[PDB]
């Protein structure tokens, strides 16, 4: 009885790249890989997408897939903010933007004024 082997779906070659770069980022972050992590944290949801978008699978397959998509970008967001943090310092913006108040107030009503005067 020579067994039948077969079973797993043949996957995609674009699906089946965005789990190993997935995976892969993770492994990178543990080991102290942040830098790398995050390139690979973006990779793997780009090709998961490019699935979902015409090599699709099924509704129930796309969420699946979708729902990592949001994982990892999130996961990926923070990676950023640390990286950066360690980073050379990144120079103030001059002359990009000042806040300020609204209209001056209108009424006027008598009161003091403590100032360098």
């Amino acid at each position: 009885g020579s067994s039948g082997s077969s079973g797993m779906s043949s996957t995609s070659p674009n699906l089946q790249k965005a789990i190993d770069l997935a995976s892969k980022a993770a492994q990178e972050d543990k080991a102290g890989n942040y830098e790398e992590a995050l390139q690979l944290y973006q990779h793997a949801v780009q090709y998961f997408l490019h699935v979902v978008k015409y090599e699709a699978q099924g509704d129930k397959a796309k969420q699946s897939i979708r729902a990592k998509c949001t994982e990892y970008l999130d996961r990926a967001e923070k990676l950023k903010e640390y990286l950066k943090n360690k980073e050379k310092k990144a120079q103030k913006p001059v002359k990009e933007g000042q806040p300020s108040p609204a209209d001056e107030k209108g009424n006027d009503s008598d009161g003091s004024g403590p100032s360098s005067g």
